[PDB]
DNA sequence: CCAGGCCCTCTAGGGCCTT
């Protein structure tokens, strides 16, 4: 009564109109899909530095939220309702759903979604947006949040460190990342962080990834 | 107008972490 272990890890990041307190909406989603084999033995260039897996599927979609950005969100994301409208981007709609579902169906399953603080932000927000359209992901889809995962892995060998995405990248690579609060930029940063601890995080996923079906919506979406 | 599960510090209080 067990599905096989996850075969593709789909790294996820959302830019949105704000934090959960204001019922945010997705303005940009980026997904990097990586086969498990690329994670079990991370590819490195001749200098010994991590490289992006060669066989990598990618999807980035911008979309216009129904309700306004907070000023802070517009600032850090470089996005606004006007700029998204001006570039002809509709809201989170059937086309997003169909594109996303096609993209996931291109991956060898089962799929493990990966997002930083995903349990508290990206997964419930994505769940809300999909729910509003009555859309579903594959039933054997599971979810890994690198925040409690890295915290738990570190605790596993401990006899107040920051686990923000930026602090983790700084700690592991001793340098600053690029394109912060661009969805694609922050997925890239997340993937590098994951690759740095890949065997540990794979083991964690295999044991503790949560079923997508257990993810609850951040908020109940209004009707139109 | 203003989240919440988590974690660690004087077990209730406070900050983290996501935009
Ligand atoms: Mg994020
Ligand atoms: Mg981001
Ligand atoms: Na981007």
């Amino acid at each position: 009564s067990e599905p096989p272990r996850a075969e593709t890890f789909v790294f996820l990041d959302l830019e949105a109109t704000g934090l959960p307190n204001m019922d945010p909406e997705i303005a940009e989603i980026s997904l990097f899909a990586v086969h498990r084999s690329s994670l079990e033995n991370p590819e490195r260039d001749d200098s010994g530095s991590l490289v992006l897996p060669r066989v990598l599927d990618k999807l980035t979609l911008c979309m216009c939220p129904e309700r306004p950005f907070t000023a802070k969100a517009s600032e850090i994301t470089g996005l606004s309702s006007e700029s998204l409208m001006h570039c002809g981007k509709a809201g989170f709609n059937g086309a997003v759903v169909r594109t996303l579902q096609g993209f996931l169906s291109r991956q060898e399953g089962p799929i493990c979604l990966v997002a930083h603080n995903g349990f508290d932000y990206d997964f419930p927000l994505l769940c809300t947006e999909l729910q509003r359209l009555g859309a579903h992901l594959p039933q054997d889809t599971v979810c890994l949040d690198t925040l409690p995962a890295l915290r738990g892995l570190d605790r596993a060998h401990s006899h107040r460190k920051s686990y923000s995405l930026a602090s983790l990248f700084h700690r592991y690579f001793q340098a600053e990342p690029s394109a912060a609060h661009s969805a694609e930029g922050d997925v890239h940063t997340l993937l590098l962080i994951f690759l740095h601890r890949a065997p540990e995080l794979l083991a964690w996923a295999d044991e503790q990834a949560r079923s997508w079906a257990h993810i609850e919506p951040m908020y109940v979406p209004p009707d139109g």
